[PDB]
């Protein structure tokens, strides 16, 4: 029934390079809101089952993500699309890693990280972050134009992540430089990239940092995550070193990407830019994150025969979880595709359907989104595009490799 190309793949990367299938989602959401996108031979991006089921609704999204004891996190990991030709135990690494890990191992280690993610330890990086915040655009305003995403965007979510793990400062470079090396392989422009060096080299500085702090505990998060608590529960080295490689992507190009994307939007908005730049309203973050969905879809793995809004979903079946789709929904949304920086309340999914893998960090991203805009505004308040950006050859992430802009107009 639906109205859609012969052949056609949601989670081909050829698509995302170009654009995001906006209308596409659509016509499944109307049609066929659960819908088999089936997969060519050789063409199933590291999964050879032949196709999966597209989730497009909000409401389908978070009733896989709450049952994560029949949507399996672990079974094929989450991300659902690598090169077609990928091993599969380079995909089983993944679960090395918390997104990828079902109850009770995921259970566990939760509730250790949650301890690097308590409303008061993120509040401790306020300042700091704030104060690099303007730095960051005060350093761009000055260089008159250039690359919007290495020069706004880039850095002061790495700083996140480094300030939260208390990283010192001449180490931070390297660890940079690691962290932007995990993922879009699929691009031309990142092909010789090698995320499987760098992980190693990550995790290597993150255990090397684990036996430090237990040698000389100060307070700061990692020591916490490495002392038992009351129960004896604490995360080993390796564990510590799986939780880094985690944060260095986790909490790396999805922040970024919805900056990116959010100014974007402000410049195709300038009603919404004049109204943010005079109330500085803290809901934007959570309409920029819908706006930007920088995680396009995570996939699930059906552990037994499920019946979802009348769809029959057999074992071992994956489903894809569309948050480009979800997250304009036109059953919950009023005007999804109305950007709204005050929409309140704003129930999107783009830190992911409510549930166990919740992202732990979407406070953290909140915050950091938030601190820039306000340092766009008060040093480059009239900035304009020069190009249009450049996108990132992804099958699951929503990317913007680089965009010119004029700070000065
Ligand atoms: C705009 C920014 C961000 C977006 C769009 C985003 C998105 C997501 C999504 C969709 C998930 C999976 C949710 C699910 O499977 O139900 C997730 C999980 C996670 N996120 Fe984020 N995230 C962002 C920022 C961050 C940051 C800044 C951090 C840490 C510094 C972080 C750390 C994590 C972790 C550790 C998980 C795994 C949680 C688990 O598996 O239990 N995220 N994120
Ligand atoms: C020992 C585990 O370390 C890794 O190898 C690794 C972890 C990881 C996590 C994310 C990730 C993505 C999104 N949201 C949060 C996290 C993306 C890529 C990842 N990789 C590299 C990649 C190399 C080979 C194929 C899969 C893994």
């Amino acid at each position: 029934s639906p109205n859609l190309p012969p052949g056609f793949d949601f989670t081909d990367p050829a698509i995302y390079a170009e654009r995001l299938p906006v209308a596409e989602f659509a016509e499944l959401r109307s049609a066929a809101p659960i819908w088999w996108n089936g997969q060519d031979p050789g063409k199933g991006g590291g999964f050879h089952d032949g196709g999966f089921w597209a989730i497009t609704k909000l409401n389908d999204v978070k009733e896989i993500s709450r049952h994560s004891d029949v949507f399996s996190s672990y079974e094929n990991g989450v991300i659902p699309r690598f090169k077609n030709d990928i091993a599969r135990e380079d995909i089983e690494v993944q679960r090395f890693v918390m997104l990828n890990m079902d109850a009770p191992h995921h259970t566990r280690l939760r509730k250790i990280i949650s301890r690097g993610f308590t409303p008061r330890a993120v509040g401790r990086l306020h300042d700091e972050l704030q104060e690099r915040a303007q730095a960051i655009a005060a350093e761009a305003a000055a260089a008159g134009s250039g690359d919007f995403v290495e020069q706004v965007s880039c850095e002061l979510p790495l700083q996140a992540i480094a300030g939260l793990l208390g990283v010192p400062q001449e180490d931070r470079g390297k660890l940079f430089h690691w962290s932007n090396e995990m993922t879009g392989n699929e691009d031309p422009e990142y092909a010789h990239i090698d995320p499987k060096a760098s992980s190693a080299e990550l995790i290597g500085y993150a255990m090397k940092m684990a036996e430090e702090k237990a040698k000389n505990p100060a307070d700061d998060i990692v020591t916490q995550l490495i002392q038992a608590d009351i129960d004896g529960e604490k995360l080993s080295d390796d564990e510590f070193g799986f939780f880094v490689v985690m944060l260095a992507v986790a909490g790396n190009e999805t922040t970024r990407n919805s900056i990116t994307q959010g100014m974007m939007a402000f410049a195709e908005h300038p009603d919404q830019w004049e109204l943010y730049k005079k109330v500085r309203p803290e809901t934007a973050a959570d309409e920029i994150v819908r706006w930007a969905t920088p995680v396009t879809a995570f996939q699930r793995t059906a552990l037994r025969d499920y019946e979802l809004s009348g769809v029959q979903i057999a074992a071992g079946q994956r489903v894809v979880m569309f948050y480009r789709s979800a997250n304009f929904d036109e059953e919950v949304f009023q005007d999804p595709f109305t950007f709204n920086i005050l929409r309140n309340p704003n129930p999107h999914v783009g830190f992911g359907g409510t549930g166990a893998h919740y992202c732990i960090g979407a406070n953290l991203a909140r915050m950091t989104i938030n601190l820039i805009f306000n340092a766009v505004a008060d040093h480059m308040p009239d900035l304009k595009p020069i190009s249009a950006p450049e996108r990132l050859r992804s099958g699951w992430l929503n990317g913007i490799k680089h965009w010119q802009v004029d700070y000065t107009g």
